[PDB]
């Protein structure tokens, strides 16, 4: 299936944070309409903050997150999950590799803000 | 329910990451064990992250988080997602007055890192 | 927080599906825009259905959950969680006594159907 | 990645249910430690269930949901979630089309029972 795409409630404020977990070098592009609105560089193996945005969803509040390594796309999973019928957490993990962990850059969207 | 408290796998690194979304100053403890690892502070309307630590889960591995508002606990929601069988996030919301947006803190704990 | 309440898109066909793990009778009640729509009633210690219907969610989208044994509520938790960004699923445990293992009557909403 | 490969605590009851949504005939084949433990096999547009058993995730703990539509195999996502940091939902969804769905076999795996 395809991974790390979200419908989000239209034109709503929302949080992206990525985190690094790798040797390689993270490249972590945000989508909101099929539009490249953020993008994400960084490298740590132990967890660093790599990039925190607030965003707005815009007309179809679609977002996707790509992530790759030097030009190579990673292996995306995701799910979305709301807590309180009104909390949600949209998850991204990415393998740049071979070992699975599907930690090298993590993706955590939240909203709503405020 | 209790909510808020998880049971990791002994002796593994983890991430503990703090957003903000209220007037309030939040007030985020972070327990290992039953014992005060870290406390994170902050005020923000907008999302800011008030604190993000990597830590140990030790023997027993039970990390729990409390939120408060000046010493008034805060309501709180949690649930965990394991991703790919392997890439495990702990989520917890907080509602800290009347309106159940349940965002004034938000806590993100991911593993494994590295 | 309220647990066992979801806003399913509304007039949306929506499945229900009662399990049973306890020495209590669980009673399952379902309600969709504040009316009981389902009852189900059973007892089991080994994952026995107590009932799997399929309705509708109305104008208004709202479906809650109501728990109890011989007319005490239980105690519920609960989440939805989204996969594919399509497959969706609400999610409830509860608990009638002291032991804390949430599965003494537990439901599973599935949509879309068809 | 893989998807409906779950790790089970070991020596565990669990619940196993799978319901149909698809003009084909969905083949349901359930896996633990490597070995065949149960086949549901049947056809509904309208979430009906095709099989529901109690499964023991013996000494490996291993769990793994293979679909299947007249010898093809289905697409499939997965994810694990658990509530009051004991209740756990192991759920998958998958695909033996175009439209995306996902839900043309849901399975649910639920544990702990009794
Ligand atoms: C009118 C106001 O300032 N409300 C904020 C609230 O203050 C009340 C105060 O007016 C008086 O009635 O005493 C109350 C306690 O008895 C309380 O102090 O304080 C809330 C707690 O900080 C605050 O809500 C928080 O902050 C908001 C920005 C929002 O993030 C809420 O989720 C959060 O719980 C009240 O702020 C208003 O909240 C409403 C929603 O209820 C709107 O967001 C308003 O824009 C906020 O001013
Ligand atoms: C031996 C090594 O350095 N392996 C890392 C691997 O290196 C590749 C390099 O050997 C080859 O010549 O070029 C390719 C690109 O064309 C690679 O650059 O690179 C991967 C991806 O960066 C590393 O794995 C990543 O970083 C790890 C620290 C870990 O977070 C892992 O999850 C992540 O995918 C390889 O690093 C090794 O990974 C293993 C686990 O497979 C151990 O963690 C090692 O300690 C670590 O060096
Ligand atoms: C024309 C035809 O017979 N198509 C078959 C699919 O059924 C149609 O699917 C579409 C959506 O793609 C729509 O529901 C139509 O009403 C169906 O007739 C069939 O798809 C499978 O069955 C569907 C009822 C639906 O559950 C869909 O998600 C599912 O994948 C496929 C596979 O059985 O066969 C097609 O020939
Ligand atoms: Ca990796
Ligand atoms: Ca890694
Ligand atoms: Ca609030
Ligand atoms: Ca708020
Ligand atoms: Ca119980
Ligand atoms: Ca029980
Ligand atoms: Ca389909
Ligand atoms: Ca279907």
């Amino acid at each position: 299936a395809t991974q790390g795409v979200f419908t989000l409630p239209a034109n709503t404020q929302f949080g992206v944070t990525a985190f690094a977990n790798s040797a390689g070098t993270q490249t972590v592009n945000v989508q909101v309409n099929n539009e490249t609105v953020a993008t994400f560089t960084g490298q740590s193996t132990n967890n660093a903050i790599i990039g925190s945005k607030v965003l707005n969803s815009g007309g179809g509040g679609k977002v996707q997150i790509l992530v790759s390594v030097n030009g190579r796309s990673s292996d995306l999973v995701s799910a979305q999950v709301i807590l309180a019928n009104e909390l949600n957490f949209a998850l991204v993990g990415s393998e740049d590799s071979t070992d699975n962990d599907y930690n090298d850059a993590v993706v955590v969207i939240n909203w709503p803000l405020g």
